[PDB]
Parts: structure tokens; C-alpha cells; sequence
């Protein structure tokens, strides 16, 4: 019925980094042929990019996209993207068995995330290739000129180089379904000297060792400490991926899911922390949460696709459509990486574009639309720009299947100094079932109310379409602020972005 919950501004746990707002196309199904990139159709520009699908990246403002995978980027030879379109040779996609036409590559893809106010985080393949060939790659994007590399960009058309501040080394590789699985020694060893040249070119850049490709994964989390244990002094982040499902059809337990994510992400913490201790480091890596969302729906239509098949330019692989329970957990996912906001410094919703995605087009075609879990993510990227504040919260419990003493109400306060705001992001989980929420602001002098955005449906099960459009932000609501005392009336199965100044 009630949850009480204290906001106080001398209570922090860090500074947001936009760059847990990013996100990741990989060259995948339709993300970006028959997506982002269509040639010939009508709503596209010069390049060839659908206009209307630059509007809605814009629209979430995603600050950093990872490119080009995932499992794709393994066997990828980056020379066969860039050049004359004409001599550029249609390759085997062995990630997805489809063939690759290369006619999207690095200066493409560059000159679309320009156009969506985006830098690429880049991945180089570690799979099949090594160090030296992630020298190439590096220096072709970031050294100037007067080389091999950096003047065959020059003369590829692009005089500025890209400078792409961070760099994935490789994918996750501990999986039985990847081309190039490495043990984690082998994985450790590697990194570590593709970290140590990377470095010698441009020691400006970041890098990302590759963390387990999900923590049911028998080797997590030793593959975390030993990739750490060789690489620590030369990279700046681990990475982790999450992904949820309700085949099981129960949207209590989906939603106590965050829970589980939590502990994960303090669990990769807790393993940088022993390995920083063995190195007697003062430098802490930081977490890349690279891969994120919910992921089920498609699982038995990629299954019947190949299947069939295949090769296969641009097949309909992983087109999730998203219910509104997706949408409250993909808002109650936010809400935790905003509580890890001290350590997970750079985070990628899997992915934008068509592929698991809040942004759809449809096919030949299209097109193009939001899907549900397009919203909770635009609130918290817009929303949630400042400094995170400790969520004291005292909420009523609730029991599911699978899960015990799971909080009814889940929220975070950040705090923008500059604009002079507190955003409140709250959920709830359950069902069955509205409670107010007391928050008592402590320090917010003079300050006032000035909406409550919410995310609410009778369905649950509900979806968008390219006709619309059913989960869309309602500026409701409730609430109410006297002194500095917040009392919000929360919705059954409820998202809600509350905002004072």
C-alpha cells in the first residue's frame, strides 16, 4: 500500500556517464540492410540512410554505438568495408549464415553516426585475426596521415580521421557457438598484447576486455579474473551481457529479473576489486554493460529460418516485438545501471535498429516505428543526465515463483545541479495493486513540481505496430508536493518518471 523512500542530495553514489545511454548495431539480419541503410528508398538521403530512422536514434540521443558485433565482428576482415563499393567482395557470415555484401563499412557507418550525433565504440576481430590486423584497423581510423593505413583512409575519402575513443577487443569468446572461441588464458594472452600495441598507436583510446557471454556460463566468473589478471594494466573496461525471457509466461517473476542483474553486476565488480587488490592497482576498471535487453519473442522463428535455408542477404533474424511488461523491465534494467552508475561507465541496449530493437522498419518497406521499450529508454537518457543519488527505500515486499522478498516499488533520484532538477525513476512490480510513494526530499529548497511522465496499459501482453503506437508516455498523473514531502500514486504494473525544479 505505502512505500517511503528519502532522497537526499549530500547522499551520493556517482556522476551518470552518458555513455550508459549507447547501444549496438551489429551486422545482423535487417539492422542495417533493409534498416538503417536502404538505397533506394524514398524517406533515404544521399547516402542512402532512412531519414525518418535517424529522427528516432535522435530521438533517444544514444551518445555511442558499439559496431559491428557481437558474433559477427569474429570472423569480419574490415578491409573488405572500405574502399571502391566495387571492389569490395561479398563475404560468408558464419555468425548468422548469411552472406555480407560489405556495402556498409567503417566510413559509412561513421558518416550515419555523425547524423545521429553518435561515436562508434569499435570492436576488432580477435577471432580469427590478430594483433597486428587491430594495428591496421586502429591506425586507418585514427592516425592522420603519412602512413599506410592512415593515408589509405585519406584516399577512401575521409581526410579527418574518425578518432574512435573506445575499442572492443574482439567478442565474447567462451561460447561453444563462436568461430574463434578462445580459453580464457588464450583470450587473456591476446588481449593483452592487441591492449599493449593498441596503446603505442594512440594511447588516447580506451579499450574493452571481453567479459563471459553470460554468467550462466560455467567459466564466470574466473574468465573475468583471468582475462583481468593478464590485461589489467593496458585495458579500462570488463563487459557483461544480459538478456531476459518470459517463455515461461509469468510477469511477476519476469519483473523480480533486475534483482538477478543486480547481483550479477556486483558480482563482476566484486571480481575487479580481487584482481585490483592482486595487482596492487589504484586504477579501477570500469564496467562496459555492452549487451543488454529482453530477448525471447523470435527464439522459434530464427529457429525455422535456418532451418530452411540460408546466405540469405538481410533475413528477418531476432525481431522481437515487445509487449508492455518489456517495457517495465527494460525500465527497471535502467533503473539498476543507473544504481551502478559508479562503476558501469558505458552501457549498449542489444540492439537499435530492427535486430532485438526499440526502432523498427518494416520490410521491402518500410516503414518504421517505436516499439514499446523505445520509452522507457528515451526517459532515462533524458532524463537522467547529473549524479545519482543512494536509494533509501522502505517498500513493501512481495514473493514470486522463482524469487523471494522482491521490492514492490524499485526507484533512483538523479540529481542535475546544472538545471536545477531531481528526476525520480520508479517502478512497480507488482501487480495487483497501486501504492503511493512517500518521498521525502530533504535539501530541495524552494523547488516544485513540474510533471509526472507515466507508462501504463490494462495489458501487459499489448504491443505497437507500424499502425500504432499503444504504449506511449501519458502525462498524467498523481502527486502532489507540499513541503519537501513527495507523495505519488504509482500505478499497478507502472513505469514513472517524476520531476521537480
Amino acid at each position: 500500500k505505502k512505500a517511503r523512500m528519502t532522497v537526499d542530495k549530500d547522499y551520493k553514489i556517482a556522476e551518470i556517464d552518458k555513455r550508459i545511454y549507447g547501444s549496438f548495431v551489429e551486422h545482423l539480419g535487417r539492422a542495417v540492410y533493409d534498416g538503417l541503410y536502404q538505397p533506394g528508398n524514398s524517406k533515404s538521403d544521399e547516402d542512402g540512410f532512412r531519414k525518418d530512422v535517424i529522427e528516432l536514434v535522435k530521438e533517444l540521443n544514444v551518445p555511442i554505438i558499439r559496431y559491428p558485433g557481437g558474433n559477427f565482428v569474429s570472423n569480419y576482415f574490415w578491409e573488405d568495408g572500405v574502399g571502391p563499393v566495387e571492389d569490395r567482395p561479398r563475404r560468408l557470415d558464419l555468425a548468422w549464415k548469411s552472406i555480407e555484401p560489405n556495402q556498409v563499412g567503417i566510413n559509412e557507418f561513421a558518416k550515419w553516426c555523425k547524423k545521429v550525433n553518435a561515436e562508434i565504440m569499435m570492436a576488432v576481430n580477435l577471432g580469427t585475426r590478430g594483433i597486428s590486423d587491430a594495428c591496421n584497423l586502429l591506425e586507418y581510423c585514427n592516425h592522420p596521415g603519412g602512413s599506410k593505413y592512415s593515408d589509405m583512409r585519406i584516399k577512401h575519402g575521409v581526410k579527418e580521421p574518425h578518432n574512435i575513443k573506445v575499442w572492443c577487443l574482439g567478442n565474447a569468446m567462451d561460447g561453444p557457438w563462436q568461430v574463434g572461441h578462445k580459453t580464457m588464458d588464450e583470450y587473456g594472452r591476446i588481449a593483452e598484447e592487441t591492449a599493449r600495441a593498441m596503446k603505442m598507436i594512440d594511447p588516447s583510446i580506451e579499450l574493452v576486455a571481453c567479459g563471459s557471454s553470460s554468467k550462466d556460463m560455467p567459466t564466470f566468473p574466473q574468465w573475468e579474473a583471468t582475462v583481468l589478471d593478464y590485461a589489467y594494466d593496458y585495458v579500462d573496461y570488463i563487459s557483461l551481457h544480459q538478456y531476459y525471457g518470459n517463455k515461461e509466461n509469468d510477469t511477476a517473476d519476469f519483473l523480480a529479473k533486475s534483482d538477478d542483474l543486480d547481483d550479477f553486476i556486483r558480482s563482476v565488480i566484486a571480481t575487479c576489486d580481487y584482481i585490483k587488490a592482486k595487482k596492487r592497482s589504484k586504477k579501477d576498471i570500469y564496467l562496459s554493460f555492452d549487451e543488454w535487453n529482453v530477448w525471447y519473442h523470435s527464439n522459434n522463428e530464427d529457429a525455422n529460418i535456418m532451418q530452411n535455408e540460408p546466405w540469405r542477404i538481410a533475413p528477418p533474424l531476432l525481431e522481437d516485438i515487445y509487449t508492455f511488461e518489456d517495457a517495465l523491465l527494460v525500465g527497471l534494467m535502467l533503473i539498476t545501471l543507473m544504481k551502478h552508475a559508479d562503476r558501469i561507465k558505458i552501457a549498449c541496449l542489444a540492439q537499435l535498429i530492427n535486430v532485438i530493437a526499440p526502432i523498427v522498419t518494416e520490410r521491402n518497406g518500410g516503414a518504421a516505428w517505436r516499439q514499446t521499450i523505445f520509452y522507457p529508454f528515451m526517459h532515462a537518457s533524458k532524463y537522467g543526465r547529473g549524479i545519482v543519488l543512494q536509494p533509501v527505500i522502505n517498500s513493501p515486499l512481495h514473493d514470486t515463483s522463482k524469487h523471494e522478498d522482491v521490492t514492490d516499488i524499485e526507484s533512483v533520484a538523479i540529481y542535475n545541479e546544472e538545471k536545477e532538477e531531481v528526476t525520480i525513476f520508479a517502478v512497480n512490480r507488482n501487480i495487483h495493486e497501486d501504492i503511493v510513494l512517500v518521498s521525502d526530499v530533504r535539501g530541495m529548497k524552494d523547488y516544485r513540481l513540474l510533471e509526472h511522465i507515466v507508462l501504463e496499459h490494462q495489458d501487459l501482453k499489448i504491443r505497437n505496430s507500424v499502425n500504432g503506437e499503444e504504449v506511449y508516455p501519458k502525462n498524467s498523473d498523481k502527486s502532489s508536493f507540499d513541503d519537501g514531502i513527495l507523495t505519488s500514486m504509482l500505478r499497478r504494473a507502472s513505469w514513472n518518471v517524476i520531476r521537480i525544479g
